[PDB]
DNA sequence: AAAAAAAAAAAAAAAAAAAAAAAAAAAAAAAAAAAAAAAAAAAAAAAAAAAAAAAAAAAAAAAAAAAAAAAAAAAAAAAAAAAAAAAAAAAAAAAAAAAAAAAAAAAAAAAAAAAAAA
């Protein structure tokens, strides 16, 4: 759905998620360092959104 | 009894394979850190709810950037020819369960033999 660009992780860069039915959140990028093809969820998408 | 094929003699042509010994790399299979994911507790920011409010769409109307018309000119893209990449369709296959034929153990009983008794 959404592909954001990173330049390059750093400490206390604060990632910011927002989906099509008006409901957000914000992460820490520190969290998505190093995935490794990791399936690793975000949110729990309520319905179809 | 006729036909056909194997095998063996001896000088010629031409091939193939198993191990030892040390040191390095490359596959390939395991324990074991390490982090997603999931179940089950308490816990706490968000919606609700209500009253209260004031900031931006309406409305008048000028005017100033505009989208159609006209013209000239440049040349991107589309369809037709060929030439490569990459994937389903269909057919084939090597181990692999099933069946059938030959080797080793078995005793029942007797022929021939060896041995000895009176």
């Amino acid at each position: 759905a959404i592909l954001p660009v990173t330049e390059f992780e750093e400490g206390v860069k604060v990632f910011m998620a927002t989906a099509n039915g008006t409901v957000k959140k914000t992460v820490l990028t520190e969290f998505n360092r190093l995935r490794t093809a990791g399936k690793v969820a975000i949110k729990l998408v309520d319905g179809d959104e």
